[PDB]
C-alpha cells in the first residue's frame, strides 16, 4: 500500500484504488497501473520533473529504504494477475531490488523529489510506475 499526495491529488495503484478514490476520480488508466483522485486536504509532495536514473525506495516488507538504479520508462510484459491479464504496462521503469505484492505503493524518490511507486516486482527486480511526466499534478 501507499500514495502520493500532490495539492488537490491522490495518486495510487489502480489495482489498489478505493470506493471513495472511484467516486473521486480524477483520471485513471490501466495499462500504467495508475489512478488520481481528488482530495478535501492539501497535498505536499514535490514530483520530480527530469531524468534521473537513481533514487531511493520505500520497500515496506523489509521496513526499509534501498538506493537504486532504475530503467528509462518503457512498455514492460507483466504476467497475468487477479487484477490484470497478462500484458505490457507502459511508462514502467525496473530495478534490482527486493519487492513482493504488499510493496506497491511505495515512494521511489530522486534528489529532484517523488519518482513514481511501486507497481511490479519478483525474481528479484522491482518495478516502477513513473509519474514524471504528469504535468498536470502540479496545477
Ligand atoms: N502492475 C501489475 O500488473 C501488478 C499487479 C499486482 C501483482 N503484480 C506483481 O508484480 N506482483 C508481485 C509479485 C512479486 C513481487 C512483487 C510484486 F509486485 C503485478
Ligand atoms: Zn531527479
Amino acid at each position: 500500500s501507499g500514495a502520493i499526495y500532490v495539492g488537490n491529488y491522490r495518486v495510487v495503484n489502480r489495482h489498489l484504488a478505493t470506493h471513495n478514490d472511484w467516486a473521486n476520480l480524477v483520471w485513471e488508466d490501466s495499462s500504467r497501473d495508475l489512478l488520481v483522485s481528488s482530495t478535501t486536504a492539501q497535498g505536499c509532495d514535490t514530483i520530480a520533473r527530469c531524468d534521473c536514473q537513481t533514487g531511493v525506495y520505500y520497500c515496506s516488507s523489509r521496513r526499509k529504504h534501498y538506493p537504486v538504479s532504475f530503467s528509462k520508462p518503457s512498455l514492460i510484459f507483466v504476467e497475468a494477475s487477479e487484477y490484470y491479464p497478462a500484458r505490457y504496462q507502459s511508462h514502467l521503469m525496473l530495478a534490482v531490488g527486493h519487492s513482493e505484492p504488499g510493496d506497491c505503493g511505495g515512494i521511489l524518490r530522486c534528489q529532484h523529489g517523488v519518482v513514481g511507486i511501486v507497481s511490479t516486482g519478483g525474481n528479484g527486480l522491482v518495478g516502477f510506475a513513473d509519474v514524471r511526466d504528469l504535468l498536470w499534478l502540479d496545477e
